[PDB]
Order: C-alpha cells, then sequence, then structure tokens
C-alpha cells in the first residue's frame, strides 16, 4: 500500500489516473530520475537514500503535484504567454499542469504534436518526468543555484528556485515533511 498520495487526488476528479499514469510513465521515462541520491536530499528528504524504488516513485509523484499545484493550480487548460521568446522571436506560451512550452518540451523528446497535447495532462506530467530525468540526473540534485547556475528541476521550473516566496517554500516544507523522508 502508498505511504505517500499525491495532492492532485485531493483536486481533482481525474487526480487517481494521473497518479497510476504517473507511476508507470517514472519506469519508462524516469529511470534516471529514479537512481539519482540527490545531494541536497538533507533539505528535500533526508532519508532520501534509504527509499525503495517503489517509495521513490511515490515521493516523485508528490513532488509533481506540488509543482503542478503552483504552476498550474492542477488546471490543464491552462495557457500563459510569457515575457522572453521562442527561437522565431515570438512569445512562448506556457500550458497545461506543469506549465511546459512546446519547443523546449520537445527539445527533451516529449513528442507533442500540437500544442493541444501540452493540455493533455498525461502527456504533460510525462514531459515533466522527462526534464527532470534529465536534469536531476546531470547534475545529482533536486534544486539550488550553485556556483553560479541554477540545477536540477531548478533549470526549468521558478516554483523550484529558492527565495522568499510561498510556492517554493511549501513544496519544500510538504517534501521534507513526508513520513518517507522524515
Amino acid at each position: 500500500s502508498r505511504e505517500v498520495i499525491p495532492l492532485w487526488e485531493d483536486k481533482v476528479a481525474d487526480g487517481k489516473a494521473w497518479s497510476t499514469h504517473v507511476y508507470s510513465a517514472l519506469d519508462k521515462l524516469g529511470p534516471n530520475l529514479l537512481d539519482v541520491i540527490p545531494a541536497d536530499r538533507s533539505l528535500f528528504c533526508p532519508k532520501y537514500s534509504s527509499l525503495s524504488y517503489a517509495q521513490r516513485k511515490q515521493y516523485w509523484a508528490f513532488v509533481l503535484s506540488s509543482m503542478v499545484r503552483f504552476e498550474s493550480n492542477f488546471k490543464t487548460a491552462m495557457s500563459y504567454t510569457e515575457d522572453f521568446n521562442d527561437s522565431n522571436g515570438n512569445r512562448v506560451i506556457s500550458r497545461g499542469l506543469l506549465q511546459i512550452s512546446i519547443e523546449s518540451g520537445n527539445a527533451y523528446g516529449c513528442g507533442f504534436k500540437s500544442t493541444k497535447d501540452l493540455h493533455d495532462p498525461l502527456q504533460n506530467l510525462s514531459c515533466g518526468i522527462r526534464i527532470l530525468d534529465r536534469w536531476v540526473s546531470r547534475d545529482g540534485r533536486i534544486a539550488g543555484k550553485v556556483d553560479g547556475a541554477w540545477k536540477g528541476g531548478a533549470r526549468y521550473w521558478s516554483v523550484l528556485r529558492a527565495g522568499d516566496k510561498t510556492s517554493y517554500k511549501s513544496i519544500v516544507s510538504w517534501s521534507q515533511n513526508l513520513s518517507i523522508c522524515k
């Protein structure tokens, strides 16, 4: 039985299916994510190195749900025009649960064929897993600005970037107080 349940099961009707999808997608798209022992575990999840494979999947589903909370408040339809440009000089449009954009997302191999695909919560969450799989495993840590460079998921998502703000503070607090982490 699960020890940790993601926050979207509290908020959205389809949240249990989102979890089912994320556990599957972590197996397939997050194998490197699930092998990292992150250097900032003392902040995010003090007992991380003791977690089983299944527990690490529960952990990452929960953290993803806390990112979704502050990126989109669980609104898969969300579409937000940013103040920075894509490769054509057009304003980037961030989409869906994790506020991913189509050009940047597809660079990770997410294979969005239409902008509408980013509003499919399952495709959106899969892409988030690909992004984490790349940076958390490359950088060996979940977040943080280290020696002048943002690391891990903080490379992509503002809510993972340390600052005196509700999103980051909540994500860290909720993570480190998970029973499996504490």
